[PDB]
């Protein structure tokens, strides 16, 4: 009956679906729900339908999408219009967008990773929940003087403050319940009975949350939808100790890592010699995290990674860095080498696939905002438009297409 839900294999070294091994030929597409909405709510459904076609044609079987976003709608640095402008109150025009995303995905035989919250500010996230509870809407956004560490310590109260946390979490739960139980208006299916969803993911990139928190949340989610896998969203950017705190629990079915060389100060795109130090880092990152996954006997996916355009061709001009016309040779080699390393590890069942960050499609950073002020592409509005996006005609597209073909070949070999 349940032939079609993605499962863990019984040895615990990869995924199964339709009784066969299942490898992740993935991409991130967090802007999907918003592009799926009607024109009245700032959507562009004909564009969404086309962007999914482009992805199927390049060999993609899995999308990691965003399934939350918090008002109020008068805030900078976030998706607008919001999905849930106030607690328990929903924008139905935006919800319908998500219905459509999951229906298209279906017609293209793709599966979805459903992200239910955000630690960062671009969909409201944990910072907004805290604001709602303290009644103080002045979130310390990290611009000007406010540093990242200062904003981080503010949002972390969602689970580290003994008075805030219980309240915050109650409202957080209300949302999960609502989504798990949504009836798809386009095709009738209840979300929790839908084999198109691969898994429910707690949140994007929790920052040093305690183990007990992971323990209770995973259990809650699993009980809400017993047919589905359950995932954590961790970057795994620290040590093995950090890795275990998040992943070692009955109801965390598999593991994740996100890799960001520029953001962490490893790689500098304006430096023409900068590339090989980043390649080494990528290399060691994949093997160390592999061991950690093995130690717990669970599968692993690199659900996030990316790189800038060739800024070093004109280092003294900041804007040159974001033009679509600027080439991506550093980025193309960096991708290629990591794909080749993953193919070889999955040959030996020590790695399950990946999702690059992120697909831009038809969007371009030179286009004007829509009426809600959104320039829709792969880069969230806390970040310069066009930073990391892969456009429909970039040269990196061939590279992604080839990697997907190589990894399907590996999947067939392990089915013998
Ligand atoms: O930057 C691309 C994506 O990076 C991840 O999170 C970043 C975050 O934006 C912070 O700027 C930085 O300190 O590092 C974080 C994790 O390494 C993504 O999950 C998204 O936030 C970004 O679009």
């Amino acid at each position: 009956s349940e032939f079609a839900f993605v499962k863990i294999a019984s040895d615990g070294k990869g995924f199964t679906r339709y009784g066969e091994p299942y490898l992740i030929r993935g991409a991130n597409y967090w802007q999907g729900m918003n592009l799926g909405a009607d024109d009245c709510s700032g959507g562009d459904r004909k564009r969404m339908e086309l962007e999914i076609k482009q992805m199927a044609e390049m060999g993609i079987n899995n999308l990691r999408v965003m399934a939350s976003s918090e008002g109020p709608d008068d805030q900078p640095y976030r998706m607008r219009p919001s999905m849930m402008p106030q607690p328990g109150k929903y924008n139905e025009g935006v919800f319908v967008g998500l219905d459509y995303l999951l229906d298209t995905m279906d017609r293209y035989n793709m599966t979805a990773v459903m992200t239910l919250g955000n630690f960062w500010q671009w969909s409201g996230g944990f910072g907004q929940y805290v604001a709602w509870i303290t009644g103080n809407q002045t979130i310390p956004y990290p611009v000007g003087d406010v540093t990242y560490d200062e904003f981080t310590q503010f949002a972390a109260r969602f689970y580290n403050d003994s008075e805030i946390a219980p309240k915050a979490n109650k409202l957080f739960k209300d949302h999960i319940y609502t989504v798990q139980n949504r009836r798809n208006t386009v095709n009738g299916k209840i979300y929790k009975e839908d084999p198109v969803i691969m898994s429910w993911q707690i949140a994007n990139a929790p920052q040093e949350a305690p183990a007990s928190w992971f323990e209770e949340i995973s259990t809650f989610i699993k009980k809400g939808a017993p047919k589905h896998l359950v995932s954590a969203g961790l970057e795994s950017k620290l040590d093995e100790y950090d890795f275990d705190r998040a992943h070692d629990h009955k109801n965390i079915d598999y593991t994740t890592c996100h890799c960001w060389v520029e953001n962490w100060g490893i790689y500098d795109p304006a430096d023409p010699d900068g590339l090989p130090h980043a390649n080494e880092y990528m290399h060691d990152f994949l093997e160390s995290r592999s061991k950690w996954a093995a130690q717990l006997n669970k599968p692993i996916v690199m659900e996030e990674f990316g790189m800038a355009r060739d800024a070093w061709r004109n280092p003294e001009d900041e804007t040159y860095k974001y033009l679509p016309s600027t080439p991506t040779s550093h980025k193309d080699e960096y991708y290629q080498k990591a794909f080749n390393q993953i193919v070889s590890l999955a040959s030996n069942r020590s790695f399950s696939g990946s999702n690059f960050w992120a697909y831009g499609g038809e969007g371009r950073s030179t286009y004007p905002p829509n009426p809600y002020g959104m320039v829709w592409l792969g880069d969230p509005p806390h970040e310069p438009h066009g930073w990391y996006s892969v456009y429909s005609n970039d040269t990196t597209v061939q590279i992604i297409k080839d990697y997907n073909a190589n990894l399907l070949k590996v999947q067939k070999e392990l089915s013998k």
